[PDB]
């Protein structure tokens, strides 16, 4: 059945990506290659043209995003020929740095050898190339709770963190034939942080918050035509309120909203004060200046949502069936604003596409 | 098969209610004379308890309501006796009376007599027992655009609206064999309206901004073992946000969020200012502050979702099935900081239940 799965796929991904490339004529002669490739070495090749819009028609198929807009700008970097930890490490490397371009971030993915028997030849641990370690011991909770396995897992490898609030995560991979996975600490000169301060409130930069600058999820899977790329990390910028509405707001997270509705000046103290929900919107704000004063991209979720509204109106024009999940297309804040909120969405699961895979660790 | 869809609701409906009521050695008797009543009539007439517990069951199983905690202190009114529209008419009236309760809110349900063959005995037009009319000839946009057309289908029944942004609509209804519905103005003593004002913001009153004090849905029908009643108003008490972020703030509704921004001193020039974020957020503290200071009954959405978790944890505990609408549920400020956004609900029906029905008009 695998080599069928394989097939069935492959024939679906070749003529609709030809199709859109304008290519249909070469169908014929691609599926006939891949069927014999398929036959002989149990999988196939793709060239570098179907690989790269392959995955500009994963993003586009990603119902979670509202940023789908520009899913043809998709920097795709083709990393299929590494085979050693210092070449997937400069990968990553290389992909931070020309990601981040000074702040004015490119939307881009690097894209790893594929699953060949569904064994891995290479295994990112990272749930995002940048983020905070976690730590709780005796109850005293330091830096992002979200990393707390990830970071037990890296201190039993050899790693120690500072135990700041914001430690930055080695990257942590393993290569196909190890039994363990190496890390490597990140170079401080390629990774972009934001001190996040209020447009007109001076006290906010007492909370001495920050966040990093360039979004980069690693573990996810990328699928394309049969072909299973679990290593090939991507990243876009943030939406504002992924930073002020959940990374720093949400209880399981850095908990910061009583913190905020003192600095700026109001009691934590009634439900019917509302209290919460402006502490929201000031840190939103503050999240926005921050970013856009330090000249790192970000878009903020009015702006995000006129975007995928131009998105849905595209997906018509061009004949395309629109999919999407609207529990998170909605932001987070103030989301019946959006035009989004006041429509329904097919959730519908259409390949090639970005999933979910299993954790290597816990 | 009609006899025989309500013969099986019945047994389904009986056996729960009488169960829950403790009465479980009387379900195989009951069970009998509705069975005969049913051969003989065509249909069954419930007993006061059973419709009672009939109308709080189906407020718990409201997939969709977030105040479920409090469904069995509905207060039910037993009105399947009247036959005349004056008698439909002083029963809706008390109906306005007995929930305002002068402020202090009572959840409240009147039922009129059930669809006999399909037929309806009683016809309400109106979506709710208290609603502002709505307005547009040449582009001149008055009052409530969701009312827009039923205020048309009133207008063609010799009622006159004054135009003014607040106009109170009358009940309109219509008796079995009559051809039309018959209206009445509301008597404005049984009508309390909040006018909106801000706790600290002095100018917001220059927006004259009100709403009425009680929500009482008019055009749903409540199911019950096999027998719609179609004509069945219920109320509760406002959350906040259904007035703040949805009534006052929609662009298809009254549409004050950039008036809101000016007198609370901010620029609506940017999207990165998030200041419809901030707009909403003193509209709703607005709101709340407004409906305490008048002694109306009015809850926030924090302490609503608190109730909520209260709701689930009470189902658990008795064994029973929590149904829901993720969708419904979240809160449209804030929702993230609330628990039911962070967790997911099955959206199975339910019954007994509110369901909607095709409008008489347009
Ligand atoms: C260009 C800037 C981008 C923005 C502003 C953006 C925005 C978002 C946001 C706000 C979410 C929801 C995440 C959450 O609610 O926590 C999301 C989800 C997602 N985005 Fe994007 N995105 C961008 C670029 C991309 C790119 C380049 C890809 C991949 C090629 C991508 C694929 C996805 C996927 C797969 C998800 C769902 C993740 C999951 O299921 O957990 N996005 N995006
Ligand atoms: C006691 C105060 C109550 C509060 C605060 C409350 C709150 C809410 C809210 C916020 C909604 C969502 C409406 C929207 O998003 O626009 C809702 C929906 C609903 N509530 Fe409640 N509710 C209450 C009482 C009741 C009662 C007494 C009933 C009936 C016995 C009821 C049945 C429903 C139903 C059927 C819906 C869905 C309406 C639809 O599908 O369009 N609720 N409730
Ligand atoms: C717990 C958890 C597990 C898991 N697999 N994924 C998540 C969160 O969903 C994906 C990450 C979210 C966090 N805001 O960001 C999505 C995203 C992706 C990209 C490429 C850009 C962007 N702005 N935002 C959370
Ligand atoms: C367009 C439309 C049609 C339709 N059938 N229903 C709606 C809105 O849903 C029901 C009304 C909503 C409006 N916020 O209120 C529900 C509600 C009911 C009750 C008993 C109490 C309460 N606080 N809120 C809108
Ligand atoms: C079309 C979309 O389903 C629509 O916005 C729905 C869903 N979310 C909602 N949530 C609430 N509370 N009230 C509503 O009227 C709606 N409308
Ligand atoms: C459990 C529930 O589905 C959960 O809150 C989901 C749905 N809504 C979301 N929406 C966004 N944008 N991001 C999320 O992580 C989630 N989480
Ligand atoms: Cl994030
Ligand atoms: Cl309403």
């Amino acid at each position: 059945e695998e080599k069928e799965i394989l097939w069935n796929e492959a024939k679906a991904f070749i003529a609709a990506c030809y199709q859109e490339l304008g290519k249909a004529a070469e169908v014929k002669d691609r599926l006939a290659d891949i069927k014999s490739e398929i036959d002989l070495t149990g999988s196939y090749v793709h060239t570098k043209e179907e690989l790269e819009h392959g995955a500009k028609m994963a993003w586009r198929n990603s119902n979670r995003c509202i940023g789908r807009l520009f899913w043809n700008s998709l920097n795709v970097i083709d990393r299929r020929d590494v085979r050693t930890k210092e070449e997937v490490r400069d990968a990553l490397f290389h992909h931070i740095e020309t990601a981040t371009n000074n702040g004015k971030i490119r939307p881009t993915i690097t894209i790893f050898p594929p699953e060949e028997k569904g064994e891995k030849q290479v295994e990112i641990w990272n749930h995002q190339l940048i983020r905070y370690a976690g730590y709780e011991s005796d109850g005293e909770r330091i830096g992002d709770p979200a990393s707390c396995s990830l970071t037990a897992a890296c201190e039993e490898l050899g790693w120690r963190g500072e135990r700041t609030d914001f430690d930055l995560l080695p990257l942590i991979f393993r290569m196909k034939g190890d039994e363990q996975p190496v890390w490597y600490e990140l170079p401080r000169s390629l990774v972009i942080e934001v001190p996040i301060t209020h447009p007109d409130i001076e006290a906010f930069s007492d909370l001495e918050l920050k966040w990093y600058g360039v979004p980069i999820i690693s573990d996810m899977k990328l699928e394309v035509g049969g072909i299973h790329y679990n290593a090939a990390p991507f990243n876009g910028w943030y939406m504002g309120t992924e930073i002020g509405a959940r990374n720093l707001a949400d209880e399981k997270r850095y908990d910061k909203l009583k913190k905020v509705a003192s600095v700026i000046g109001i009691a934590a103290d009634y439900n019917t004060d509302l209290w919460k929900d402006q502490a929201l919107v000031e840190l939103n704000k503050a999240v926005l200046h921050s970013y856009k004063k330090q000249g790192v991209s970000i878009v903020d979720h009015h702006t995000a949502a006129s975007q995928f509204k131009r998105f849905e109106e595209q997906a018509e024009e061009a004949g395309r069936k629109l999919t999407g999940d609207w529990t998170w297309l909605i932001p987070p804040i103030s989301p019946a604003a959006t035009h989004i909120f006041h429509r329904s969405y097919d959730n519908s699961i259409v390949k090639p596409n970005y999933f979910y895979q299993d954790k290597p660790y816990e």
